[PDB]
């Protein structure tokens, strides 16, 4: 196919960057006009309040919806100067401020949206040139339900190009940076949400997750998030670059400063509004008594998946939370899901690249390839025979690289059926394993601390803690527990990895210079048991960081 | 290479013979020891009253079990629907949980519902002599709810048919007319329940397998949303096909029995034993509701011309629904030919049926399957060649034959996304008209034996709602009058191809056969679908309530 150059892509970028500048300029001029009429307002007293108190003050009338909106809008503008997390300001959000239903459970709460969520008259670019100049006709289902619950969506946050990366850079809107350290990644693909919420710019945000896209940004930026069962929320109206892929399940969920906020958001979304607008979502209301329950829990755990070697901080975080849960009265049981290498190398990789990434590569024609994507584009473009040959060559010395590369080959519809059946069986397998040890819930090390910029796309193996539960389709949440100590960073010199392939070499360098950065833990429950998962997350939060309760 | 098949067929016939002999000796023992017991009053009792007398202790579980077992054995003589007698039942009978909602209730299972120590042959050789080492999930919950599964019921070969014959156990017959097919693939269940051999049964449905036998034999059936109930442990031909949703559901004499069955399944035990199933309890408030309904309806899908019996059945219920204060609204799903020919056909045969064909290595092809097997065996270049050669003459056959060609994984995604968009487009219409529920004709009456496999276009009324993945249920509303049967001489179809020809002959000579109607609701609204079925039953056959 004839080369079309980069001209159309270059023009798109400048247009996108302008829409970015104009958004920020409108925000600034809107908040300066508010402060010229309300100098009395205390910003810091407002901005430090937890979402639960904030929302109940909006209800009591002690705080006006205009006050909370323009303070957070101002905070958002300020944190954006150092992080670059906002791509667009939602123009007609001020008309929503006045229309907001007073009885709505999220009344007057400013909510941030990952760019993939479509908003009327706005681009969902995904960092992809061919998607710019393409305003959405409608608000997507979840946006509509947020609005109906009194919430105020106000910003689109940055993604990495295409969203198939856990970094946060794209040739259109640039690179998002971690609010704790300029050199570090905020995570991805919901990275903008991580940088914004993490630095106090938003009390609540929404992201998507297919391989760790909610949990990576949450852990890297020291906030918490929840990836629920795939079809617990409406996926309707969401921009993606590949459609009709059901093997590995894509899901969306809340990201917030504390877990109590997450359970509020989940309760707000799970209502008649959602179930009517998207009838394909099972009408499962938020089970309150399960979330509030204070019974002792049988908690499974592991210190390592025996695939990606945890950092000393990850290991330390896991053991510390494991020990404090035993002291709390919970029974802790060693548990490790069988055949993890299988789940990732053939089930996950194969489920995401069944077509050999052909449909995926369509979005990159005549476009730039952002450096934060690594060689993923270069590798996927190679012919099937070359992917096979290279895989066989690599198999003796580099086993991980071999199996991943082989699964990125196109197969028939027949072999897709086989694959989807094998995922169903593996799901049944881990559930059986789960029940035999009679677990309530599961505790997992969460990848951390934040990796250096432009490294995540070169260390794919690190998704082995997150993508496992998109494949299994289990509700999985992430909660911050500790920060990197000086002792933790020194031990990184004595980090070898389990395989010693080029992924481990890059990951060893990426986690250095990380003192004072946050490290999180992962909480996992059985499918449809997100209220159980939140209850467990609430416990973990209470024992590790009790300031948030 | 037919030695294996002849052996498998011989062995299966011995097991079926011994199954029936065990049954006979068991019922003769109980009848002689309990001669005082009134069997006739027992069998005509509606299931709701039957469990009520069982929970109160007015009737014993031993009483209801062997009374039904005797009837099952007797009706089997004219239908050939029982494939196997599940011997564990007699010990499980004594060990039934007293608190269970289905305590002492005998349940009949389709052969694909795997039961410990028994085969799920599906009419294939390669599955004979391979007993299940485990009860499937739904079978477990039934037992945990006090139910007693007693028999395995016959299916057409490979289960991809709405007839009911296989080389192992032979042909199943409609309990109303010997020359008629009982429908399929839950054909055994249709015949058994249809003549009072069982109060309750379980079937599967990929394209009408619950709704065809229920309509043909004159009983109630429900096809829920694919994943409302646990599919774990079910035997099938091809695994991993998710585009067109496979569903399982109850089959019984009245809709009240279906609701009681669904309430029993939608419990703690099902959700614990299969956590992949969304824990949606049975919403009593919805099923029991009596608010007027905005009812969508159509008399024809403009793809398969309904029989005069069908058309009358549709309008009559529509009329009584209007008379009962329900507002009736003309409604038709968009692009039905597109949904059948490219989506539904392509969904089931994305791989050209290669995986389906593997089960037929060295096996007999039952006449009831028609030309399906040799048509699939054709190479894709030749499937394509015939496709656009037949295109000018018979578009239906041409568009089906093309959709039975192998695709790449890339092409499946494209097709899966088209199914997701179509599902959203039909919902968009549904909301635009503000519908509660949808009324649909149900292909009937029963077709003659060996013609369902030669009239593939007749799946139109059923398969569409597997493609949409909507809860759909049938309720018998009328019977074929000689007047209706006479008008079948004027039936032409919309295309006049062989599918229209075979169907014209097959539906003839049907006086006295049951005609049903179809109730459709939105995904996960099974209890609303049952509420509608309850209404349709009450207005058309008030004696059932």
């Amino acid at each position: 196919e004839l080369e079309t150059g980069r001209q159309k892509a270059r023009g798109a970028a400048t247009r996108a960057r302008q829409k970015q500048r104009a958004s920020l300029e409108t925000m600034d001029k809107a908040v300066q006009r508010f402060r010229l009429q309300n100098p009395d307002l205390d910003s810091e007293a407002l901005l430090t309040l937890p979402l639960l108190q904030l929302v109940q003050k909006l209800q009591s009338g002690e705080l006006s919806p205009e006050a909370v909106f323009f303070t957070y809008l101002g905070k958002a503008w300020e944190v954006n100067k150092g992080t670059n997390c906002v791509t667009s300001y939602l123009t007609d959000c001020e008309t929503q401020l006045s229309q907001a239903p007073r009885q709505g459970l999220l009344y007057g709460v400013p909510v941030s949206l990952k760019e993939c969520f479509s908003y009327k008259g706005h681009d969902s670019t995904l960092g992809l040139s061919l998607n710019e100049g393409m305003p959405s006709e409608s608000d997507c289902v979840v946006v509509q339900v947020l609005k109906l619950q009194g919430a105020v969506p106000f910003v689109h946050t940055n993604v990495p190009q295409s969203m198939l990366s856990f970094d946060c850079s794209n040739p259109l809107f640039g690179q998002t940076m971690n609010p704790w350290k300029s050199s570090k990644s905020p995570g991805g693909s919901s990275g903008g949400e991580g940088a914004l919420i993490g630095s106090g710019g938003s009390p609540l945000g929404l992201g998507t997750d297919i391989g760790g896209s909610i949990r990576f940004p949450s852990a890297f930026c020291g906030i918490c998030g929840l990836k629920p069962t795939g079809n617990r929320l409406s996926k309707s109206g969401l921009k993606g670059c590949v459609y009709g892929q059901t093997a590995v399940q894509l899901s969306l969920g809340p990201m917030a400063r504390d877990v109590e906020s997450l359970a509020l958001c989940l309760k707000a979304l799970l209502c008649e509004h959602l179930f009517t607008l998207d009838p394909t979502v099972p009408p499962l209301p938020f089970r309150e008594e399960v979330y509030r329950s204070s019974r002792p829990l049988r908690v499974g755990y592991y210190e390592t998946d025996n695939y990606t070697m945890p950092s000393p901080a990850m290991r330390r975080a896991l053991i510390e939370t494991k020990q404090r849960l035993e002291a709390a009265g919970h029974t802790l049981i060693p548990f490790l899901p069988n055949n993890i290498p299988y789940a990732l190398e053939v089930l996950s990789a194969g489920g995401l690249f069944s077509d050999g990434g052909r449909s995926f590569l369509q979005n990159f024609k005549g476009d730039f390839v952002d450096p934060c994507l690594g060689d993923l584009i270069l590798i996927l473009r190679l012919p099937s025979w070359f992917k096979r040959l290279l895989s066989l060559l690599l198999k003796p010395l580099f086993p991980r690289l071999a199996a991943f590369l082989n699964s990125m080959r196109p197969r028939s519809a027949e072999k897709l059926w086989k694959l989807q059946h094998e995922i169903e069986m593996y799901r049944q397998s881990v559930i059986a394993q789960w029940k035999a040890m009679n677990l309530d819930v599961l505790l997992t090390p969460m990848l951390g601390p934040a990796l250096d910029l432009n490294t995540p796309g070169r260390a794919t193996g690190a998704i082995s803690y997150t993508v496992l539960y998109n494949c299994l389709d289990f509700p999985a949440g992430v909660v911050p527990v500790t920060t990197v100590t000086a002792e933790d960073d020194a031990q990184m010199e004595l980090y070898k990895g389990y395989f010693g392939d080029i992924w481990d070499i890059i990951l060893k360098k990426a986690m250095k210079n990380s003192v004072g950065l946050p490290v999180a833990v992962q909480c996992v429950a059985l499918p449809w048991q997100e209220e159980l998962c939140l209850r467990f997350m609430r416990e973990v939060e209470q024992l590790m960081t009790p300031q948030k309760q």
